[PDB]
């Protein structure tokens, strides 16, 4: 049970230190990450209410044109099968997943997930068979750790990562890497213990719901929303099911602090309880594909299950 | 533990009866289905040992005339790599894919497994984000019968097969249909329990290694290696892991007997065993695409884990 949250700044919370890293509201930055666009919208009009402020970037109209204009006027096509796909009471995990044309090189790819009324719409430039084979090393790994050195060299390989972890949390929220994969020359981080405080308690909790986060440039400034609040709601936008979310300042210095460029991780979740994390840090910026993304969350589905599995027969 | 091998036919084989149907030969039936090619080469030379009868419909050149030569004259690009891939000793269902261009709409899908020292590749003309959507369905399945109606409804949609079923073998071998979804109007199997006979023992010690297998059109007549020995042993080659693989003439006068156009299942493998089967039927003949199949192969996967747990939680 994580405390309350402070306010997020922009409603004039405290300033984050280590003393009080555990009450940030990680969830509710009212920003995201900008290598990608992001729009909000009420999930039966589809009338747009929330614009990031780079939207003309990625969507060529400007975020205060945008704003009250429907999908049903901006996605034609993509409107009535997303409409479909969430309907309300949808779990708030649950994606619509399109590729858009634009006038750039690649395409544009539209991820949609819904949070009580509101449809949250991620759009991010974008220029299986791997998992499929993996999964035989997977299931013939002999034991917990052996499985762990199998995901951590698997996920190495689909991603180009530098460095890919497996972190296991113990019952004190302690955590320790117990199979690491990682370029030749960088230091081992294999065997290394890490206090409750690296992940703290709302951290945790957040990574239990919603599976996969990362930063994809350690030094790139946020971009707010506008408003910064959700109209129908008056209060701010949870945005813990969206991978533009903007990482919280503290942890991207962590991360810079540590000489890493970008950042992934996916949960592995079991029983419902968090177990652990494939962490996976890049020496310089990354911003991993859509589909390679997708590839990460349903290893990390598998692995959860063959944790799970490999952990009982020692029992 | 099945009993020995007939001879094939085409080693002067007896002919098949529901008496004896369990020593039918069928990992080594000497040819293909049509709706793709075969070749066999040497793991080590490249050299082109066999070739379905068909090969100059999907290759060009005559099976004859690409007797001999080698992959790397043939597939320059992706020789080194299918090599890499595919090194002696690997698992058989190990599996070299990649996309060919050719003069006809769409692509050439290649597939290449080794066994001992033969790589089998497949050809197959052809024009993963759903898979991670169904995963939360299939992990809040609250027990076995409810994971296998979430499973049977997956695969369905992703499919449009018209009848999807999880047939669950019993300790006796016999069978029961736990979870169907099929297009309205089909009446159900449902409850439905075989006998031990309708899937034999080797058909089901075969699908414990290769865990996909298909018949397209259950009215087509299958294309026949050339030579039909590998050259390297004086032997038959076995197609096991060959999607390819022509299906029992058995097998298929049973499905046209049942009103069945095309067929496809996925095996359900748990601790090793074969605990039942994904069984997928359509009323036409249809051709699964590759990207799809790989797709179902990952599921089967998944499926097979989440079976071990939801069993697991009833003890
Ligand atoms: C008092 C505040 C601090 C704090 C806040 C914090 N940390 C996270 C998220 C992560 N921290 C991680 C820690 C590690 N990464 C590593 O490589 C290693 C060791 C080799 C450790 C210990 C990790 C993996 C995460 C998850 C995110 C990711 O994969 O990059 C958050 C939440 C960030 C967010 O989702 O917005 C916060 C608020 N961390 C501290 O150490 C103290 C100073
Ligand atoms: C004595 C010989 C017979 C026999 C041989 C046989 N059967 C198979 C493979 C399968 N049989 C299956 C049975 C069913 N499909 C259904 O829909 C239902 C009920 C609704 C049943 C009982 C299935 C599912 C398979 C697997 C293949 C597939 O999915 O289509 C084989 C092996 C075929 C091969 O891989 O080459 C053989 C030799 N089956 C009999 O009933 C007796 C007459």
């Amino acid at each position: 049970d994580p405390l309350p949250f402070f306010p997020p700044l922009y409603l004039g919370g405290p300033e984050i230190t280590t003393e009080n890293c555990e009450r940030e509201p990680i969830h509710i930055p009212g920003s995201i990450q900008p290598h990608g666009a992001l729009l909000t919208a009420d999930g039966h009009s589809g009338e747009v209410l929330q614009m990031s402020l780079n939207a003309a970037t990625f969507l060529g109209q400007e975020p205060t044109v945008l704003r009250g204009q429907t999908l049903a006027a901006l996605l034609p096509e993509q409107w009535p099968a997303l409409q479909a796909a969430l309907p309300p009471g949808c779990p708030d995990a649950l994606q619509y997943r399109a590729t858009l044309d634009w006038p750039a090189a690649g395409h544009l790819s539209l991820t949609v997930h819904r949070v009580g009324e509101l449809l949250i719409l991620e759009f991010e430039p974008t220029e299986p068979h791997a998992l499929r084979n993996a999964m035989f090393a997977l299931e013939s790994a002999p034991n917990l750790r052996a499985l762990a050195e199998v995901a951590t060299q698997t996920v190495r390989e689909l991603t180009g990562f530098d460095r890919v972890m497996l972190y296991k949390f113990a019952p004190d929220a302690t955590g320790e890497v117990i199979a690491e994969a990682r370029r030749e020359g960088l230091h081992a981080f294999l065997g290394h213990r890490f206090p409750a405080s690296a992940i703290p308690a709302q951290a945790r909790a957040l990574y239990t719901r919603h599976l996969l986060r990362l930063t994809a440039d350690t030094r790139a400034a946020a971009v707010p929303l506008d408003p910064v609040l959700n109209p129908q709601t008056n209060a701010p936008t949870p945005l813990g099911g969206a991978v533009l979310r903007a990482t919280s300042p503290m942890h991207m210095q962590y991360l810079r602090n540590m000489g890493v460029g970008s950042s992934l991780s996916v949960s592995v979740v079991v029983g419902g309880q968090l177990w652990g994390l494939i962490a996976c840090h890049h020496q310089t910026p990354y911003v991993l594909p859509p589909d390679l993304r997708t590839t990460l969350e349903s290893l990390g589905r598998l692995l959860s299950l063959q944790v799970q599995v490999k952990e009982a027969h020692h029992h």
